């Protein structure tokens, strides 16, 4: 698809067997997900923007589904105030920045 | 052109005259400088990032290439740790994402 900027590029994800809005984010290095449970391995991490730092569970090999289309990588887990796809995963599923 | 993001999508921007390097955010709705210089009144606004909020310096109808296209709206001034572009005036200069 083609998404214009007018409203916020929100798209349908699946992750961990849930359903979830996220944001399309092409500011955020790394995919960010709202507090919840993945299996496997986990080590913290500290990430930072606006506002300061916040620590966050890092899980790899984790498979999203964005917008009808599979992804894997790297999720970070935490109490973010929105669900970010970050480059990370857009770069899998081709994603371009067009102007 | 077409970006893809294996890389940040940094562009140069001018504003004030000045040249400096900013992020294309599709995450951001506003777009959020670095502090600096600009002309004219302000006005408060707090926004809510990843860490959590802060105040800015709202200034309204300022003059700002983007990667060659000019843009006029509203930029914010604060402590941000980089140069955000946000939707604002993404949509001025056309850009879309696709996948
Ligand atoms: C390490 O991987 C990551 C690091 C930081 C972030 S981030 O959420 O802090 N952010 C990084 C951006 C901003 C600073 C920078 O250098 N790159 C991604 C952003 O798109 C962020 C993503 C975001 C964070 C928190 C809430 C909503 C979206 N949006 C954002 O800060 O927008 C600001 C806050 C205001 C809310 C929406 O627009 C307003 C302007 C994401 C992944
Ligand atoms: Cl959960
Ligand atoms: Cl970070
Ligand atoms: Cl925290
Ligand atoms: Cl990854
Ligand atoms: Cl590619
Ligand atoms: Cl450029
Ligand atoms: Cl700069
Ligand atoms: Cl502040
Ligand atoms: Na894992």
């Amino acid at each position: 698809p083609q998404i214009t900027l007018w409203k916020r590029p929100l798209v349908t994800i699946k992750i961990g067997g849930q359903l979830k809005e996220a944001l399309l984010d092409t500011g955020a290095d790394d995919t960010v997900i709202e507090e919840m449970s993945l299996p496997g391995r986990w080590k913290p991490k500290m990430i930072g923007g606006i506002g300061g730092f916040i620590k966050v569970r890092q899980y790899d090999q984790i498979i999203i589904e964005i917008a009808g289309h599979k992804a894997i990588g790297t999720v970070l887990v935490g109490p973010t105030p929105a669900n970010i796809i970050g480059r990370n995963l857009l770069t899998q599923i081709g994603a371009t920045l067009n102007f």
